[PDB]
């Protein structure tokens, strides 16, 4: 159905086995599902050492991406991409991602992430390659990789077929606790409701602890929502027995 | 020198070959700065099948890590360690992290890193045997591998060695832009100061441009800072002229 093709652009292409080999992204791309293709700007070097890198003019220390092999590499992704596809690139300077920002990148059929190692690229080719800039967080890595390998995990769960944080009604909310096999463990017991075979009660819990765990850990993502009648009194019921 | 050693429990401890085998964190690994161990719940299962998963109690879809297998890797990579390992496990619950989680998490001479598929795993495991929960942004992956991955790369940056966001004076401010050869491109020139030698100006340059940069992409991050006189002038001026 609404299969999803993600170029990328990187010095490291065997890194993104990680997610086209292994788990749900693997099957989604073993049944074509899901494609990732990849370019490396290695491979557009003509000098005999397939340099990569260069000086930042300016000084200082570190390298970084050379423009020339890189921008050959965005070019070619893009004559293969066809029309219509969009190129990221992920640095610390980017849109912060979450849940939002994976569904409305989701709405791509194609995209291009470009990838950067050593200390970055030309400022000239984000403005002149690159739609729009993103970032995973607020921390620095190595290389753009990781963040790109993120952003494919993210969005291939929109992916139809692929499977079976923010935005009942609980999209926003943090996850409920979950318990499995065996009843006791340690001596804690699982919450009797989740043996009730009650399915309201159940689901009426579980509201109630990502409410409550949403207020505990993370109030501000509360204030960025309309809660339901039924999450206004569960989140107050909440708050009532953490003050008692 | 400060040597770091992170154990993990994954089911997919192949996906780890994309930090461990390339760039700057693979030869962290090579030149012994990183050491990564893993174990695979998979191999502590008893069962013909090798089970992992388990249902929820309480009934709902999905299935979560099964308890034993993943309980007993956790015992193993525990003994391995030795004392003072810090066992955390990666999810959207978890404290969110930047750059300073980061800087904390680089203190650790030995991590544990739990990753988990599926729905979850067990809220009782979680009290028993995590010491920290972290999560690397609000979004939903399919597995704690990639967060994992991006935490072990983030704090290998620490490790002496290892190299030549947020918290001169630059740290918690944007990147500036970066320049490499050839001076002219796609009509785009780099900018003079650049150019000229002048190891001040240019100093001051690339730091006007951080706070520049900073104050119109995510200008809260700013409020958190208490900038030098410096700082403060370049801003200003940054400013004038972005409202000239
Ligand atoms: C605030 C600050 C201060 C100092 C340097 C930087 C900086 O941007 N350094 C360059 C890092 C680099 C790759 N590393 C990445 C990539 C993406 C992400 C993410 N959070 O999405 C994290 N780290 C180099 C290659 C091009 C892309 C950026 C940022
Ligand atoms: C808000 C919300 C809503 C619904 C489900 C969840 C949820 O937590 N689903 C389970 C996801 C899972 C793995 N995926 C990960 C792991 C870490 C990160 C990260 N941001 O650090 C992201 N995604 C399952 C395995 C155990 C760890 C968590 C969360």
């Amino acid at each position: 159905g609404s299969h999803m093709w993600i170029g990328v652009i990187s010095l490291f292409p065997e890194m993104f086995k990680a997610i086209t080999e292994f788990g749900v992204t693997g099957r989604a791309v073993k049944h074509n599902l899901l494609k990732v293709e990849c370019w490396n700007p290695r491979d557009f070097t003509f000098d005999k050492h397939k340099t990569v890198d260069d000086r930042p003019y300016g000084g200082g220390p570190g390298m970084l991406m050379m423009v020339q092999p890189l921008r050959d590499a965005i070019h070619t992704a893009k004559a293969a991409a066809g029309e219509g596809a969009k190129v990221i690139y992920l640095s610390p300077q980017g849109r912060k991602l979450d849940q939002g920002g994976v569904t409305e990148l989701a709405q791509n059929q194609k995209l291009i992430l470009v990838c950067g190692r050593y200390e970055g690229i030309d400022e000239r080719l984000i403005q002149t390659e690159i739609d729009e800039e993103w970032s995973i967080g607020d921390y620095v890595l190595t290389g753009g990789e990781l963040p790109a390998m993120t952003l494919i995990d993210a969005v291939a769960r929109f992916i139809p077929g692929v499977l079976g944080a923010s935005a009942s009604f609980a999209d926003g909310l943090l996850d409920c606790p979950h318990y499995t096999r065996p009843e006791v463990l340690e001596g804690l017991t699982v919450p009797p409701v989740l043996m009730s075979g009650h399915h309201e009660e159940i689901r009426k819990w579980r509201l109630k602890q990502s409410l409550q765990r949403t207020w505990l850990r993370r109030p501000e993502l509360l204030e960025g929502l309309a809660l339901t009648d039924e999450q206004r009194k569960l989140l107050k019921e909440a708050q009532a027995e953490h003050n008692s």
